């Protein structure tokens, strides 16, 4: 560790151009108390400054007022490079200018008050780009430093000509600065930011490394991904934190109907970027104008395909610039283009995980104060399926709401502000629940029974979520199908979202005749879409309904439909287990008709859970009447004992009608619930399922059962 | 009468859209025809235009009351 | 309003005009018929028109907290 | 019917600009099953774009130019 390095500190001595070391730090580095000392900090910014010996400083890190600490936009606690510069002399000519609210209200000789005084005799140190305070005549100015005759820095001696003016421009072009965004701005894409970076920079910094080593490095990124992820904004990052020049170009707007117009803005884009410094090229939706260059009917593209191809290779294409690009689709893009030299690395920006969204969520409430009892997790867990880009916009619609909703009473800014509003502001709760609102409402409550159904349930979904080190310490790979049998509305769909909405995972529910078309393909087209967007967002749980519907047990049909059950089922199979990655997909099956299923998705590995859902006793439609009336104003007068001892072979959707019944005669005796209402739904039931099933199932139960022989407690 | 069923769609996107609305489908046997068993391209489309209509009427909460 | 920033000027003028409501104060610009200005970007073919609608998105997105 | 875009609702466009501007007349639209086809996967939506034309050119009939 080289000891010209040092942290910034809080400020004893009050004045501008001054810092503060220790003597022990002296002798470490040989420096006076006269000695003028160039500070450079981060944001490739610079100050000069007076050291002087500081007993409290102690050795490690300097003592610096906030003044010099906003020149080189650092804060308490950051580090900054520290070295001597006498080589700066005396000034010939300084150019200040008063920053405009800093100075509203007053007016006349600012000189003779203000700066006069401030720099005589003291010949202080300033630079170019310095902001400095003088406190006078009850407040204190700021000043901004917008010209130099010695260089970037000189020194103010009794000789040196202050020029000021009383019209000057300031802290617009400051913030700009400052409002650049940086990698304390990205969250969840740590790995390929960083991969990113090294990339960019290691040539930047130091190109020596890649002289001794003697290759060149990679010069072409490909960005993929779902839109709103965040790619532009980590090459704009890059592209700010080094000394590039971010030059955006899009796509359809570059694109024209004149010939030979294109191919010349793409080229004037590619000279500019070459003519001024080493700088980065973000050309923006490349997936429209790379058409495969066999697809297309159009001349137009195959041109300005083969302006970008000679462009990127060629004889002296490029010198010492690097290409980005951003799509949606990667498939649809130039072998050549997707070749070594032009876009030579493929980086996967994908959906980030809960770790990344709560560093999203993060970065992107930091600029406001909130609250005090906002809780991220549940924002975290609760938004599983947002890209990145929603996220921002829903910290605006939240913070828009609340002041929205602030203001009814209190006035608008019609007279004067006021002192007292602004205090105690932010967001809550409440407000973060109304921008969400603004993909299931459960919470393990809302179905009744089957306790042991939702122990095994919970347990094998919640397992592989929580704890991912255990399993590879013990080195195994979890099991993923859970498939459901019975009568209809028994609750298989509630029971599949009340396992879905525990973990931070999506919910894909299709219906089985809801994907079969009429064309050759559509139908296994739209299987490895449903599959493509379920592994695309891990992790990610799948609904497929109707199996008897969509499987057949395919056997022999002989015809077009047949081929087409052939083809749907093999699809299906490849895509469950094939020859796949299987990182976090959970296939939930639920049909009615478990004979008509082929013993090949029942093979252990696709859909091996094979648990049955048998219909509710008395005291299984006691908890369905007390999960379903939650939220209902209920009366002490009435007995749900007696409502569910006169169902004898009910359902949970004739039990949802009487609910709906009795909330229809509530609605209309009131255009708490009565009991007389009860009492005239009870008669008008249905009973939709025969008896004849019940024993189908029965039978098919017992099979199930008494296939599972020779097992015992097993004494090896 | 998948362009069959992306007219059903953005029809009750239109819907949803203007709430409150009120989406008048005159002569509903043409629509629906009680889905059953055709086994045809006819009875293809029919099957997708019964699954959509359904798909997209019971996904209405108390929000949007169309 | 919409035509009448046409006669490279087009440019000039909405330059003009933002660095001229930046200036004065904090105020409020009125452009009417939008419609002409923007012409959707897809099914238009000339290169002005490219241009002037890649100002305006340049110039409203360039406006800072001050 | 054109190749081009726009031209194949143009030559409906200046047709029935003929038929309205010389009033009275009689517009003989004959084999309409290939202009007004039933829609029922297309070509791109250009016979479409011409029914919808069509429908749009023919819908502003008041009791004027009495075509
Ligand atoms: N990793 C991230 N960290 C912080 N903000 C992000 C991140 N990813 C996306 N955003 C936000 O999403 C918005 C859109 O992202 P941007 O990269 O600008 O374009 P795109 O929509 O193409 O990703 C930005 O305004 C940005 O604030
Ligand atoms: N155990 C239960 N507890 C509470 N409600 C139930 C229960 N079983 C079924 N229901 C109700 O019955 C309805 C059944 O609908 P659905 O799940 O789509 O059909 P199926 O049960 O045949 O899969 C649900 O809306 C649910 O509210």
């Amino acid at each position: 560790k080289k000891d010209n390095m040092l942290l910034v500190d809080d400020a004893i001595n009050d004045d501008n151009s001054v810092i503060a070391i220790n003597s022990n730090t002296m002798d470490k580095l040989e420096l006076f108390r006269g000695d003028t000392v160039l500070v450079k900090g981060k944001k490739r910014k610079d100050t000069v400054l007076i050291v002087l010996i500081d007993d409290e400083l102690e050795d490690g890190a300097c003592r610096i007022n906030r003044v010099v600490r906003n020149n080189l936009r650092i804060r308490l606690g950051d580090l900054v490079t520290i070295h001597p510069c006498p080589d700066i002399k005396y000034a010939t000519r300084i150019s200040v200018l008063p920053i405009a609210d800093t100075i509203e209200g007053i007016t006349g000789n600012l000189f003779d008050v203000f700066l006069k005084p401030y720099f005589v005799e003291a010949y202080r140190p300033v630079r170019k780009g310095d902001h400095f305070v003088v406190r006078g005549g009850m407040r204190q100015v700021e000043f901004k430093v917008v010209d130099v005759e010695p260089e970037e820095y000189a020194v103010v001696a009794q000789d040196t000509i202050i020029h000021w003016e009383g019209e000057p421009i300031n802290r617009e072009d400051e913030e700009n600065n400052m409002n650049e965004v940086g990698y304390d701005d990205i969250g969840g894409c740590r790995k390929q930011m960083a991969q990113i970076r090294e990339m960019v920079e290691l040539p930047l910094r130091h190109p020596q490394l890649f002289k001794a080593i003697g290759i060149k490095p990679p010069r072409g990124v490909l960005m993929y991904g779902p839109p709103g992820t965040g790619k532009t904004l980590m090459a704009r990052a890059v592209a700010n934190e080094t000394g590039a020049f971010f030059f955006l170009i899009n796509g359809p707007e570059v694109m024209s109907k004149m010939a030979g117009e294109s191919e010349s803005n793409l080229r004037k884009a590619f000279e500019e970027a070459e003519k001024n410094a080493p700088a980065i090229i973000f050309i923006d939706e490349i997936d429209s104008i790379a058409p495969k260059r066999d697809k297309t009917n159009g001349e137009v593209e195959r041109r300005v395909v083969s302006q970008l191809l000679t462009l990127m290779d060629g004889m002296k294409a490029r010198s010492n610039v690097v290409v980005i690009a951003a799509t949606n689709r990667p498939n649809s893009i130039d072998p050549a283009l997707r070749r070594f030299g032009r876009f030579d690395r493929e980086v996967d920006i994908g959906i980030p995980d809960a770790t990344g969204r709560l560093e999203v969520l993060r970065i992107h409430t930091k600029n406001m104060k909130l609250a005090d009892d906002v809780d991220l997790e549940a924002l975290a867990a609760e938004t599983h399926g947002y890209v990145g880009a929603d996220i921002a916009s829903l910290c605006s619609e939240a913070a828009m709401q609340q002041i929205r909703e602030k203001m009814d009473l209190i006035d608008l800014d019609e007279d004067e502000i006021d002192a007292e509003v602004l205090d105690s502001l932010g967001v809550t709760m409440d407000n973060f629940r109304f921008a969400l609102g603004n993909s299931v409402n459960v919470t393990w409550d809302d179905v009744g029974g089957l306790d042991e159904i939702k122990e095994e349930l919970k347990e094998t979904v919640e397992y592989p979520v929580l704890h991912p080190d255990q399993y590879t310490k013990f080195g195994l790979s979890p099991s993923k199908g859970v498939l459901f049998y019975g009568p209809p509305g028994t609750g298989k769909t509630l029971l599949a979202k009340a396992v879905a909405t525990e973990v931070s995972a999506n919910f894909i529910s299709v219906k089985g005749p809801e994907l079969l078309s009429m064309w050759y393909g559509e139908s296994e087209s739209n299987i490895r879409d449903i599959f493509d967007k379920a592994r695309a967002a891990a992790p990610t749980v799948v609904f497929l309904d109707e199996l008897d519907s969509i499987a057949k047990a395919r056997g022999g049909s002989l015809g077009d439909a047949g081929g087409a059950s052939d083809r749907v089922v093999n699809q299906l199979l490849t895509e469950m287990d094939g020859m796949n990655a299987k990182k976090n997909v959970f296939v939930i099956g639920a049909t009615n008709r478990p004979d008509q299923i082929d013993p090949a998705i029942l093979r252990p590995g696709r859909l091996d859970q094979l648990i049955y859902v048998p219909l509710p006793d008395e005291n299984a439609r006691l908890s369905i009447l007390n999960a379903q009336l939650r939220k209902t104003p209920l009366e002490p007068g009435l007995e749900l004992t007696a409502i569910a001892k006169a169902t004898q072979g009910f359902s949970g959707a004739d039990l949802l009608y009487i609910v709906q019944r009795a909330a229809k005669y509530a609605i209309k005796d009131s255009i708490y619930i009565t009991k007389e209402h009860f009492a005239e739904a009870m008669k008008t039931a249905k009973r939709s399922v025969s008896d004849a099933e019940l024993r189908r199932y029965e039978a098919y139960s017992q099979q199930m059962k008494a296939s599972r022989g020779q097992f015992s407690n097993f004494n090896f």
